[PDB]
């Protein structure tokens, strides 16, 4: 497409540095656009974006190092009977009214337990110490993994963010960086030495944590699904599903703290603490560009005519700041009023965790303000944000007077 040629010169660094400068040009130049470093069509806008994650031309489709990190049958990558499974497979546990049953004692007592390591102390970096280990310790649990340590669910999510992510790709579309998918290799090796042995018990010995649900739910008497068939949907959880809560509470304290009145008013009022994840989340999006869609008829959007066969990356993230919808959408505010956003996606593949995934920021961030009310962000440090699949910050250091 001549007049973006520019695109030619977005490098893959520029993206996961700042994408959000690249794509408000996408958003006024090519709403649907080619990028060449990404090898693919990228959707940037609101309208975009929800059209073509909605449309019944099109169906899921796993991004190029997704699929090479993930394999098959990844719940993000398939259609049709596999993923009606997959979906029924995945839900009961994530039902709202099942959720508000054991929310509280979940996740209350876990944000207890990280907060005493340091709410004393004067001073901490919130991601690695609080909003990481909340997230991936809540999710661990319910899932069976009660085990498995929170560094290392850490770890593997972040090995697992750099791989999916890996999207590079050089001037004949092969990828430019193929040695990065081997630290996602080994974090594969390292999962399955520690869940196969557990899947051999639950299947003899089935309990009430979710993957032991996976295995049985659903089944004829004395089945189990193959665990190559659960694999990489559990791959999906110990990345996104392990990782997006504790970004979301981040990026949503990032914002408060760079609107001190409204810092200071949801401490104040708890009850603002769903409105000001919200906002949050539409400010950065956790999951900003890692999913994607495939045409399976030729189709126009945006003026685009495009083949069967043709994939399509959902840039959510930069919908969420589509100034069609927002106003100064690069600034965090509480008060804006309370919109549809894109940040769990939309259609049939939707988030099928918005409702676990919300009360688990929620319940966070109310012990942490409960906790430490006078906390202020320590603004002798930079806040990085980091990511274009993923995105969100570094580190977040904070400081209270003690
Ligand atoms: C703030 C935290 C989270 C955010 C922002 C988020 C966002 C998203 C997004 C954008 C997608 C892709 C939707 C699309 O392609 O249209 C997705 C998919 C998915 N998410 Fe969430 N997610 C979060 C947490 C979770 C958690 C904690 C779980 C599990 C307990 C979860 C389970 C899933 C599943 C299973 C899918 C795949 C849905 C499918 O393809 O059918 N998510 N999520
Ligand atoms: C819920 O986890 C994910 C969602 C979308 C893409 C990758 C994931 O691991």
């Amino acid at each position: 497409r001549p007049d973006l040629a520019w695109l030619d010169e977005v490098t893959m660094t520029q993206l996961e540095r700042n994408p959000y400068e690249v794509y408000e040009r996408l958003r006024a130049e090519a709403p649907l656009a080619f990028v060449p470093v990404l090898g693919s069509y990228v959707a940037s806008t609101a309208e975009v974006c929800r059209e073509v994650a909605t449309s019944p031309d099109f169906e899921a489709v796993i991004t190029p190092a997704g699929g090479r990190t993930f394999g098959h049958p990844a719940i993000i990558g398939v259609n049709g009977d596999i993923h009606a499974d997959l979906r029924s497979m995945v839900e009961p546990a994530l039902q709202p009214a099942e959720v508000d049953r054991w929310i509280d004692d979940l996740v209350r007592p876990i944000a207890r337990r990280y907060l005493e390591r340091f709410e004393n102390d004067g001073h901490a970096e919130l991601v690695a110490q609080y909003c990481e280990p909340v997230s991936v310790r809540s999710l661990g649990d319910l899932l069976g993994l009660q085990e498995v340590d929170s560094d290392k669910l850490r770890e593997w999510f972040a090995k697992l963010n750099r791989s999916v992510t890996n999207a590079a790709v050089d001037e004949n579309g092969e990828f430019a960086n193929p040695e990065g998918f081997a630290e996602g290799d080994q974090a594969k090796a390292e999962i399955r030495a520690v869940v196969d042995p557990l899947i051999d018990k639950w299947i003899e010995h089935p309990d009430d944590s979710a993957i032991s649900h996976w295995l049985h739910d659903g089944m004829p008497p004395g089945q189990t699904r193959d665990r190559e068939y659960i694999y990489p949907t559990i791959y999906v959880y110990l990345l996104g599903a392990m990782q997006e809560p504790g970004h979301g509470m981040a990026s949503t304290l990032v914002g408060l703290f760079s609107r001190p009145e409204q810092l200071e008013e949801v401490v104040d009022d708890p009850t603002l603490i769903p409105r000001a994840i919200a906002e949050g989340l539409r400010w950065t999006s956790p999951i900003w560009s890692a999913t994607a869609r495939i045409s399976t008829k030729p189709v126009t959007i945006a003026g685009v005519d495009l083949p069967a066969g043709t994939p399509v990356m959902l840039s959510y993230g930069s919908a969420n700041h589509d100034t069609g919808k927002y106003e100064a959408p690069s600034q965090y505010d509480l008060h804006r009023p309370p919109l549809p956003h894109l940040a769990f996606g939309a259609g049939n593949h939707a988030c099928a965790g918005i409702y676990f995934a919300n009360h688990v920021m929620r319940i966070a961030l109310e012990e942490l303000f409960e906790a430490i009310p006078n906390l202020e962000r320590d603004t002798r440090e930079g806040v990085e944000f980091w990511g274009w699949g993923f995105r969100g910050p570094t580190s977040l250091h904070v400081t209270w007077e003690v």
